[PDB]
């Protein structure tokens, strides 16, 4: 009984964080090798971030105009440039914590850990999944911009890097190349997300990895097909599944008995029925942060 | 309004390998010592009945094989502090912290560092249980994973040694105190009812008020004897006057009397929730002490 959600140890990101300061705007950055990323909002004033025209104030800018320090070190700034919506600042010393690394996108279900800064200053990590309406549910209070999120496999891959804080309460931010994940754009307008639905792959993969660690309580003898399910799902919200999804699941409905459209049936009954104080794997709601993959191999 | 761990980075430096002929768990180096459970020193056949004391006599410094990644320790001495079996290894640890070995207690939190074989594999916050147990994610090659605080300063408290057969985990202090009436030994162990952490619950329903969500607030206040004849209906821990003091800073910024917001818990354990959330949760949560709801929030 227990899976805990973990996020990965931290100390690679960790001696990668830096503070960058322009004006009195001070926000996080990353030091990989000799160039520091940041979101490029750092160049902004609270008055510019209503209609932002970023190439304007971008050529104003001097290299003495930027302030990055990691720790007590401050780090001389030699050039810079844009790339989408991050800043790259050139840097006169190359990171001697510098891992092997590589910069991924992501789809929404995936999964990755954010570690949380405050001025160059790691404060928490956790884990987390893009959400099918491209947001992410986290704690960012004002300053942590420019926090990362990363999966490790000894090689770290960077794919998210936090920009904005959305009314709902929601962030929105890039993949370390500067493009926003969903129809987010850094400035200060109106900007709806979504309606967020729930993961069905991600639900699908726990579920399976109740059957092998000893939970049936919750399986019937029915099988539907992915067009009648789907019918189904959407009227809970959550995502329809797709055939992709389907092989996906393969090898957990190989380790165990259960075809994937007959472990679909299971969970149209438990969202018409609930739980019944019961639970499934020491949780009493239904998971959706665990992808596939992780489940597969974990098992 | 997340569970967040500490940042691990100071900790992986410390964890290591230790084995013992035929069994491999984890262990902390810090300085010139090696911490890791004494059970490392039994065959799967010792742990009926183990004569530590004299199992240890048998045992010279070459039966132990410590591992720093790719580096190699060697052991020139052993000893053993209750349940923690210290070795003297030859070179210092370059990374040691600066740190401090803490007792904590029941209802406090902590991060741990999951560990298989001296490599991390993942980190993440828990409360220690009012019966002495956490809810974690240990699997076999997990023994000697550590749970920590951060203050510069690393405050170690926690030592993973057993898994209880309903998923819960059970460990020692650094020096070798078990939390909780557990042995280290093979034999059927059972952990004591589980009661809810009110005083947790309580610091995040605060928590709760700050994020702007307030419809569990009603005009009615109760008494602290009042309550805890409701708490522990329900199997929830009793409120102290201590438990009061602590959430003070959180009534000030919020404006809430702790009895004020003990009659609106007191009326969400007999009422249900009326099917609405906290948070985005339906669940109440007791696994945030006061002090993290101030650290996250204010």
């Amino acid at each position: 009984s227990g899976f805990r959600k973990m996020a990965f140890p931290s100390g690679k990101v960790e001696g990668c964080m830096v503070q960058v300061t322009c004006g009195t705007t001070t926000l996080n950055g990353l030091w990989l090798d000799d160039v520091v990323y940041c979101p490029r909002h750092v160049i902004c004033t609270s008055e510019d971030m209503l209609n932002p025209n970023y190439e304007d104030l971008l050529i104003r800018k001097s290299n003495h105009n930027f302030l990055v320090q990691a720790g007590n070190v401050q780090l001389r700034v030699i050039g810079h440039s844009m790339q989408n919506c991050v800043l790259k600042l050139k840097v006169d010393t190359a990171n001697p914590k510098t891992p092997k690394y590589k910069f991924v996108r992501i789809q929404p279900g995936q999964t990755f850990s954010v570690l949380a800064c405050y001025n160059g200053s790691p404060s928490g990590v956790y884990q987390c999944a893009m959400r099918p309406n491209f947001t992410i549910k986290g704690s960012f209070l004002n300053g942590s911009c420019g926090s990362v999120g990363f999966n490790i496999d000894d090689c770290v891959s960077f794919c998210y890097m936090h920009h904005m804080e959305l009314p709902t309460g929601v962030h929105a931010g890039t993949d370390l190349e500067g493009n926003f994940y969903g129809p987010f754009v850094d400035r200060q307008t109106a900007q709806a997300a979504g309606t967020d639905t729930t993961i069905t792959v991600n639900v699908l993969a726990w579920l399976y990895a109740a059957v092998i660690n000893g939970d049936r309580w919750f399986l019937n003898r029915f099988t539907t097909t992915l067009n009648d399910f789907n019918l189904v799902a959407m009227k809970y919200n959550y995502e329809p599944l797709t055939q992709d999804h389907v092989d996906i699941l393969g090898p957990l409905s190989a380790q165990t008995g259960i075809a994937v459209l007959d472990m679909c049936a299971s969970l149209k009954e438990l969202l018409q029925n609930g739980m019944n104080g019961r639970t499934i794997l020491g949780s009493a709601l239904l998971e959706d942060e665990f992808t596939p993959f992780d489940v597969v191999r974990q098992c």
